[PDB]
Protein backbone atom coordinates (compact mmCIF):
# COMPACT_ATOMS: atom_id res chain seq x y z
CA UNK A 1 0.00 0.00 0.00
CA UNK A 2 1.39 3.24 -0.88
CA UNK A 3 0.74 6.48 1.54
CA UNK A 4 -1.26 4.39 3.86
CA UNK A 5 -0.45 3.25 7.42
CA UNK A 6 0.57 0.69 10.15
CA UNK A 7 -3.08 -0.74 10.76
CA UNK A 8 -2.10 -2.04 14.32
CA UNK A 9 -2.70 -5.20 16.08
CA UNK A 10 -5.94 -6.58 14.63
CA UNK A 11 -7.81 -3.75 13.59
CA UNK A 12 -8.00 -5.43 10.43
CA UNK A 13 -9.36 -8.81 11.79
CA UNK A 14 -10.64 -10.57 8.62
CA UNK A 15 -7.82 -9.70 6.02
CA UNK A 16 -5.61 -13.01 5.34
CA UNK A 17 -2.23 -13.82 3.53
CA UNK A 18 -2.16 -16.41 0.83
CA UNK A 19 1.35 -17.87 1.40
CA UNK A 20 3.32 -20.61 -0.93
CA UNK A 21 6.61 -20.39 1.00
CA UNK A 22 6.43 -16.67 0.98
CA UNK A 23 3.39 -14.09 1.18
CA UNK A 24 2.29 -13.28 -2.48
CA UNK A 25 -1.39 -12.05 -2.44
CA UNK A 26 -4.34 -11.05 0.13
CA UNK A 27 -7.49 -12.15 1.24
CA UNK A 28 -10.90 -11.73 3.14
CA UNK A 29 -12.34 -14.09 5.77
CA UNK A 30 -16.10 -14.34 5.15
CA UNK A 31 -17.15 -17.17 7.37
CA UNK A 32 -14.98 -19.85 9.25
CA UNK A 33 -14.10 -22.19 6.33
CA UNK A 34 -14.23 -19.48 3.24
CA UNK A 35 -11.70 -17.12 1.97
CA UNK A 36 -12.49 -14.49 -1.11
CA UNK A 37 -9.33 -13.69 -3.05
CA UNK A 38 -9.00 -12.40 -7.02
CA UNK A 39 -8.71 -14.98 -9.12
CA UNK A 40 -5.05 -13.70 -10.19
CA UNK A 41 -3.77 -14.93 -7.02
CA UNK A 42 -4.33 -18.86 -8.06
CA UNK A 43 -1.64 -20.83 -7.45
CA UNK A 44 -2.14 -24.37 -5.86
CA UNK A 45 -0.49 -24.94 -2.81
CA UNK A 46 -1.82 -22.43 -0.61
CA UNK A 47 -1.42 -21.93 3.05
CA UNK A 48 -3.68 -19.49 4.76
CA UNK A 49 -2.47 -17.02 7.50
CA UNK A 50 -4.80 -15.59 9.90
CA UNK A 51 -4.40 -12.81 12.77
CA UNK A 52 -1.06 -12.22 10.81
CA UNK A 53 0.24 -8.29 11.66
CA UNK A 54 4.05 -9.05 10.94
CA UNK A 55 4.17 -11.33 7.78
CA UNK A 56 7.98 -12.78 8.87
CA UNK A 57 7.63 -12.87 12.70
CA UNK A 58 5.20 -15.54 14.39
CA UNK A 59 3.48 -13.49 17.42
CA UNK A 60 1.85 -16.12 18.63
CA UNK A 61 -1.74 -15.46 17.10
CA UNK A 62 -2.07 -17.11 14.26
CA UNK A 63 -3.57 -19.89 12.57
CA UNK A 64 -1.86 -21.28 9.50
CA UNK A 65 -4.36 -23.18 7.38
CA UNK A 66 -4.03 -25.00 4.03
CA UNK A 67 -6.82 -24.40 1.38
CA UNK A 68 -8.79 -27.84 0.49
CA UNK A 69 -10.00 -25.97 -2.90
CA UNK A 70 -10.20 -22.87 -4.90
CA UNK A 71 -12.90 -21.96 -7.12
CA UNK A 72 -12.10 -18.99 -9.90
CA UNK A 73 -15.41 -17.30 -11.49
CA UNK A 74 -16.39 -19.30 -14.64
CA UNK A 75 -16.24 -15.98 -16.30
CA UNK A 76 -12.68 -14.80 -15.16
CA UNK A 77 -10.76 -13.40 -18.05
CA UNK A 78 -6.90 -13.14 -17.39
CA UNK A 79 -6.49 -10.57 -19.68
CA UNK A 80 -9.04 -7.84 -19.24
CA UNK A 81 -9.25 -9.01 -14.99
CA UNK A 82 -13.09 -9.21 -15.77
CA UNK A 83 -14.35 -11.29 -12.51
CA UNK A 84 -11.08 -11.17 -11.19
CA UNK A 85 -12.53 -13.15 -8.01
CA UNK A 86 -11.69 -16.83 -6.70
CA UNK A 87 -12.88 -18.40 -3.16
CA UNK A 88 -10.71 -20.41 -1.53
CA UNK A 89 -11.93 -23.37 1.25
CA UNK A 90 -10.11 -23.77 4.76
CA UNK A 91 -9.33 -27.81 5.35
CA UNK A 92 -10.17 -27.24 9.02
CA UNK A 93 -12.28 -24.29 10.61
CA UNK A 94 -10.63 -21.17 11.61
CA UNK A 95 -11.54 -20.31 15.29
CA UNK A 96 -12.81 -16.84 15.25
CA UNK A 97 -12.00 -14.68 17.94
CA UNK A 98 -10.71 -10.61 18.94
CA UNK A 99 -7.80 -11.12 15.68
CA UNK A 100 -10.05 -13.45 13.51
CA UNK A 101 -13.65 -12.25 12.32
CA UNK A 102 -15.04 -12.24 9.34
CA UNK A 103 -16.66 -9.51 7.06
CA UNK A 104 -19.94 -9.64 6.07
CA UNK A 105 -20.54 -9.63 2.45
CA UNK A 106 -23.23 -6.65 1.20
CA UNK A 107 -27.09 -6.43 0.76
CA UNK A 108 -26.15 -3.40 -2.29
CA UNK A 109 -23.27 -2.11 -4.02
CA UNK A 110 -21.69 1.38 -2.39
CA UNK A 111 -22.38 4.89 -3.96
CA UNK A 112 -19.18 6.92 -5.18
CA UNK A 113 -18.31 9.10 -2.05
CA UNK A 114 -18.16 6.32 -0.06
CA UNK A 115 -15.41 5.87 2.26
CA UNK A 116 -13.77 2.43 2.31
CA UNK A 117 -10.61 1.18 4.25
CA UNK A 118 -8.07 -0.97 1.94
CA UNK A 119 -5.28 -3.49 3.47
CA UNK A 120 -2.37 -5.26 2.63
CA UNK A 121 1.73 -6.22 2.95
CA UNK A 122 2.10 -4.90 -0.86
CA UNK A 123 4.85 -2.54 -2.07
CA UNK A 124 5.07 1.12 -0.09
CA UNK A 125 7.93 2.49 -2.70
CA UNK A 126 5.77 4.26 -6.18
CA UNK A 127 9.05 4.57 -7.24
CA UNK A 128 10.88 1.63 -6.23
CA UNK A 129 10.18 -1.15 -3.78
CA UNK A 130 9.92 -1.29 -0.09
CA UNK A 131 7.89 -4.74 0.94
CA UNK A 132 6.88 -3.92 4.66
CA UNK A 133 6.08 -6.92 6.92
CA UNK A 134 3.59 -5.50 8.68
CA UNK A 135 -0.04 -4.55 7.74
CA UNK A 136 -0.95 -0.89 6.08
CA UNK A 137 -4.16 0.49 5.77
CA UNK A 138 -5.37 2.87 3.65
CA UNK A 139 -8.67 5.20 3.95
CA UNK A 140 -10.02 5.90 0.20
CA UNK A 141 -13.13 6.98 -0.97
CA UNK A 142 -14.95 5.17 -4.19
CA UNK A 143 -14.51 7.38 -7.19
CA UNK A 144 -16.94 7.86 -10.10
CA UNK A 145 -17.16 5.69 -12.93
CA UNK A 146 -16.88 8.80 -15.12
CA UNK A 147 -13.61 9.28 -13.25
CA UNK A 148 -12.46 5.75 -13.56
CA UNK A 149 -13.16 5.34 -16.89
CA UNK A 150 -11.45 8.65 -18.46
CA UNK A 151 -8.73 7.26 -16.99
CA UNK A 152 -9.12 3.34 -18.08
CA UNK A 153 -10.62 4.15 -21.68
CA UNK A 154 -12.41 0.88 -23.05
CA UNK A 155 -10.70 -1.42 -20.14
CA UNK A 156 -13.60 -0.86 -16.87
CA UNK A 157 -16.67 -3.01 -16.80
CA UNK A 158 -19.55 -3.04 -14.47
CA UNK A 159 -17.45 -5.63 -12.33
CA UNK A 160 -15.20 -3.00 -10.90
CA UNK A 161 -14.84 0.34 -9.55
CA UNK A 162 -12.42 2.56 -8.39
CA UNK A 163 -10.82 3.79 -5.36
CA UNK A 164 -8.34 6.15 -4.14
CA UNK A 165 -6.96 10.19 -5.40
CA UNK A 166 -6.26 11.03 -8.90
CA UNK A 167 -3.79 13.57 -7.32
CA UNK A 168 -1.57 10.14 -6.86
CA UNK A 169 -0.22 9.28 -3.56
CA UNK A 170 -1.86 7.02 -1.13
CA UNK A 171 -3.13 3.54 -3.79
CA UNK A 172 -3.17 -0.24 -3.59
CA UNK A 173 -0.02 -1.81 -5.06
CA UNK A 174 1.67 -5.32 -6.24
CA UNK A 175 1.38 -7.72 -3.57
CA UNK A 176 -2.33 -6.44 -2.22
CA UNK A 177 -3.99 -7.94 -4.71
CA UNK A 178 -6.52 -10.32 -3.25
CA UNK A 179 -7.30 -8.03 -0.60
CA UNK A 180 -9.83 -6.27 1.42
CA UNK A 181 -12.45 -2.55 0.46
CA UNK A 182 -13.95 -2.67 3.14
CA UNK A 183 -16.95 0.26 2.96
CA UNK A 184 -19.56 0.72 6.09
CA UNK A 185 -18.72 -2.59 7.54
CA UNK A 186 -19.10 -4.22 4.32
CA UNK A 187 -16.84 -6.58 2.01
CA UNK A 188 -17.42 -4.08 -1.35
CA UNK A 189 -14.27 -4.65 -3.37
CA UNK A 190 -11.28 -6.66 -3.55
CA UNK A 191 -7.74 -4.94 -4.72
CA UNK A 192 -7.50 -6.33 -8.59
CA UNK A 193 -5.34 -4.10 -10.80
CA UNK A 194 -4.06 -0.40 -11.78
CA UNK A 195 -1.40 1.48 -13.34
CA UNK A 196 1.67 1.14 -11.59
CA UNK A 197 0.91 2.35 -8.15
CA UNK A 198 -0.42 6.20 -6.54
CA UNK A 199 0.55 7.92 -10.17
CA UNK A 200 -1.57 10.72 -11.13
CA UNK A 201 -5.02 9.73 -12.74
CA UNK A 202 -4.10 6.24 -12.29
CA UNK A 203 -6.60 5.17 -9.15
CA UNK A 204 -6.88 1.67 -8.52
CA UNK A 205 -9.61 -0.88 -9.72
CA UNK A 206 -11.52 -3.49 -7.48
CA UNK A 207 -13.61 -6.28 -8.57
CA UNK A 208 -17.04 -5.07 -7.32
CA UNK A 209 -18.44 -7.42 -4.88
CA UNK A 210 -21.66 -6.69 -4.84
CA UNK A 211 -22.43 -7.97 -8.26
CA UNK A 212 -21.04 -11.96 -7.10
CA UNK A 213 -22.88 -12.28 -3.28
CA UNK A 214 -25.66 -14.84 -4.86
CA UNK A 215 -22.37 -16.58 -6.89
CA UNK A 216 -20.34 -16.36 -3.58
CA UNK A 217 -23.54 -17.63 -1.45
CA UNK A 218 -24.41 -20.67 -3.81
CA UNK A 219 -20.62 -21.72 -4.38
CA UNK A 220 -20.03 -22.09 -0.90
CA UNK A 221 -23.14 -23.53 0.32
CA UNK A 222 -22.24 -26.36 -2.60
CA UNK A 223 -19.07 -26.94 -2.15
N1 LIG B 1 -2.10 0.30 -8.48
C1 LIG B 1 -2.82 -0.62 -7.91
N2 LIG B 1 -3.84 -0.32 -7.16
C2 LIG B 1 -2.51 -1.95 -8.12
C3 LIG B 1 -3.09 -3.01 -7.35
C4 LIG B 1 -2.79 -4.37 -7.58
C5 LIG B 1 -1.91 -4.64 -8.59
N3 LIG B 1 -1.45 -5.79 -9.00
C6 LIG B 1 -0.62 -5.49 -9.99
N4 LIG B 1 -0.57 -4.21 -10.17
C7 LIG B 1 -1.35 -3.65 -9.33
C8 LIG B 1 -1.61 -2.32 -9.15
CA1 LIG C 1 3.11 -13.28 12.33
CL1 LIG D 1 -1.36 -7.77 0.85
ZN1 LIG E 1 0.20 -8.59 -0.60
ZN1 LIG F 1 -1.75 -8.15 -8.57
Amino acid sequence: IVGGYTCGANTVPYQVSLNSGYHFCGGSLINSQWVVSAAHCYKSGIQVRLGEDNINVVEGNEQFISASKSIVHPSYNSNTLNNDIMLIKLKSAASLNSRVASISLPTSCASAGTQCLISGWGNTKSSGTSYPDVLKCLKAPILSDSSCKSAYPGQITSNMFCAGYLEGGKDSCQGDSGGPVVCSGKLQGIVSWGSGCAQKNKPGVYTKVCNYVSWIKQTIASN
